[PDB]
């Protein structure tokens, strides 16, 4: 298309120039929430369609938490050719986090690092916000565009999993699905959360208030990890995975390590790596986490996706369905009906009849 | 193509199957010698021209070193469609190399593990093989379809720079480029030559031999590095580059590391890993060494490319050139016309004008 070169080559390099990226942000979630972007164009073909955690995707392809934070553009994002939307991370209370600047771009290296703090207008104002286009999402969801919601902790949270279990019991009835979030590298304390005996404790205290709700508001809970897990750490979330019956994972989070070879002048702040450098980490991580479920758990890849054969590699590797973030800081809108029209061709290429047959395929090689 | 879906689907799964990596590769140079594949399809067009090392290049996807060990298959590979052929590692005396297996696949993880320890025919034999087409790759040269010569050292020699010096001599006066290979990990000491002192002791003593061939017989010498080296190493290694007026770098050999997440039973096999596994870390090493070289020092990216999305991104790390080997074993010969119609889609797709355009382009973002 015309609008992937125009954005790719002269508006994304302008915009991202004149704005810092977290002014950026803020315009593009205005520009989202009003639904000021033209619609994405491409057709849905019926090879993209996947069913898992017990709804239909229209495209396996959608917006990784951290963009949507407070719920403000759940339907532009839809419009803009997601096949799903995941808001969040939402906290109980709401908190300002870290202090500006908090997020920076590495052009170099295609990749954004950010320490944001799980900054969250917090679960009553969300729950308000979604509640006013609750029926909307009903009607979105059975067309196949589900809607995930991502869950955070308070910063002086005294108990983690009492956090957890306030959001489940707030937001779940409004989700399709529910992130416990133990992976930001932002928030003091938060990844020892995937360590065994206190991750059973909290996986058990959320899976237990997500069953106490009624049938037709009961989420699939997901688990969302960092790529810098243990080979121990990994053995162990798997372990409690399965014993569980956790519904799926995310994998992965932003990274806290610098891989050899970032160019970019901002590579050495504190947070978060997001983007390519974060890319066949984030493949690694699906492809072991997948080997050490047997298969048997649904996975959504995430890390540096910004193309169609970035996304079969996840699919392949293990992934159900794929997110994406930073991708869109560099080429902006168009990037979401490139991957899909990519992704179409290169599943055609290799003889998969569809998505759902490449998922897992590196493992039957 | 029919013929891409036709090997990646059912040859080459069978043939794999049937035969152990050491005897498709025997059968590979046979098949590649005596001409028997067809003659590559696609015309090379223009945007894939490339003009360095005092050379031009009809296109900048080359076949590696460790393929054609012995110069048995030049014209045969030409045919396959590379811009460029390496040969070798050869050594001065012959030597057989480790004991038998000593290659090991790993589908799951589209790698290859290997312990060959630079088996060669050695440089007399190598030399008369040239010798005997000599005329014949002069005009290939002229047509843009460079030689270049892999040189490496006998296991029980006691002077690895005399090694390095005889190699240059005699095999010197029949290539457009000689690579020192201080990188491969199968030989005990030799990566240790990439340190500071004894880097510039050995690439002294290889640049005045090579200065006294005659002008038309006089190569570019190349140094070829690991994908392993520390951040001094690779400083050093840049520093010795730019001292020496080094013609260029090819980045990189095999890793020695295993990367989380490999799945292959075979993975914990000593030797070189090859493949996807080491793309991203070899495009780490380019984006490294061309920043380290101030972009002034021309570098053949290689490891794991297998598509047009992997070559480009090693040319916009800063790479002049690629090679790919390891994709050849999972995707025969098909690859290489699939990878160059897929990077000049690319080209064309993000708006550079040809190639030269594109190299070290995420530099200057
Ligand atoms: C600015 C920013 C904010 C993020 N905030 C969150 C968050 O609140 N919760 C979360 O689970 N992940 C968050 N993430 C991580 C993303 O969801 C995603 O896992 C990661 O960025 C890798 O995907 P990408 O490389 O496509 O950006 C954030 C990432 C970025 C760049
Ligand atoms: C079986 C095998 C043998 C190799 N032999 C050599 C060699 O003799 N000399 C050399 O410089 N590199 C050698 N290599 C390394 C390749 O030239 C190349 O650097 C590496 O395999 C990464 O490229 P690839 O991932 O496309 O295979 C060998 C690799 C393989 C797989
Ligand atoms: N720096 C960032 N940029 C973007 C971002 N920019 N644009 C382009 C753009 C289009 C229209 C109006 C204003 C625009 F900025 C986006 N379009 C679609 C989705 C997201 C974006 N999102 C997040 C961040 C930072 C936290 C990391
Ligand atoms: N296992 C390996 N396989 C191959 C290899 N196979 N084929 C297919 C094939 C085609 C035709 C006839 C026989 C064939 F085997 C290749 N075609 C083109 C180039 C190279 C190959 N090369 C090396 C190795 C091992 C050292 C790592
Ligand atoms: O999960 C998270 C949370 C944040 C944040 O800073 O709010 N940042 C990330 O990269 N991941
Ligand atoms: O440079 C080299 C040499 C060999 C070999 O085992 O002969 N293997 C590699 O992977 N790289
Ligand atoms: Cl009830
Ligand atoms: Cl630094
Ligand atoms: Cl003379
Ligand atoms: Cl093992």
């Amino acid at each position: 298309t015309g609008d992937e070169r125009f954005y790719a080559e002269h508006l994304m390099p302008t915009l991202q120039g004149l704005l810092d990226p977290e002014s950026a942000h803020r315009l593009a979630v205005r520009f989202t929430s009003l639904g000021l972007l033209p619609r994405a164009r491409f057709q849905d073909s019926d090879m993209l369609e996947v069913r898992v955690l017990g709804h239909k995707f229209r495209n396996p392809v959608g917006i990784a938490a951290g963009f949507d934070k407070h719920g403000e553009a759940v339907d532009g994002l839809y419009k803009m050719g997601f096949g799903f939307v995941e808001i969040g991370s939402v906290t109980p209370k709401p908190q300002e986090g870290n202090p500006r600047p908090r997020v920076f771009r590495l052009p170099e290296d295609q990749a954004v690092i950010n320490r944001y703090g799980f900054n969250s207008h917090g679960l009553s104002v969300v729950e308000h916000r979604l509640r006013a286009r609750q029926q909307k999402q009903a009607k979105l969801t059975e067309d196949g565009l589900p809607l995930g919601v991502n869950l955070g902790k308070n910063k002086t949270s005294v108990d983690a999993a009492e956090d957890y279990a306030e959001g489940v019991r707030v937001l779940g009835p409004l989700a399709d699905y529910l992130v416990v979030n133990v992976s930001s590298p932002n928030t003091a304390g938060l990844r020892s959360l995937q360590g065994k005996a206190e991750l059973r404790r909290l996986l058990t205290k959320v899976l237990q208030e997500r069953d106490g709700l009624r049938r037709v508001h009961r989420p699939a809970v997901l688990v969302k990890i960092a790529p810098d897990l243990t080979s121990q750490d990994k053995e162990d979330i798997a372990s409690v995975v399965k014993e569980l019956g956790i519904d799926g994972l995310i994998v992965t989070n932003t990274t806290v390590s610098r891989p050899a070879g970032l160019q970019g002048a901002l590579r050495s702040e504190t947070g978060g790596l997001s983007g390519k450098p974060l890319r066949d980490l984030s493949t690694q991580t699906i492809r072991e986490m997948y080997a050490l479920t047997q298969g048997r758990v649904p996975i959504i890849g995430v890390g540096g996706v910004s193309s169609g054969q970035d996304a079969l590699e996840k699919i392949r590797a293990g992934a159900s369905l794929v997110q994406l973030y930073t991708a869109l800081t560099f080429w902006g809108p168009p990037v979401v009906g490139k991957v899909k029209r990519e992704l179409e061709a290169l599943l055609k290429e290799q003889g998969f009849g569809g998505v759902t047959d490449a998922i897992g395929a590196d493992h039957r090689r």
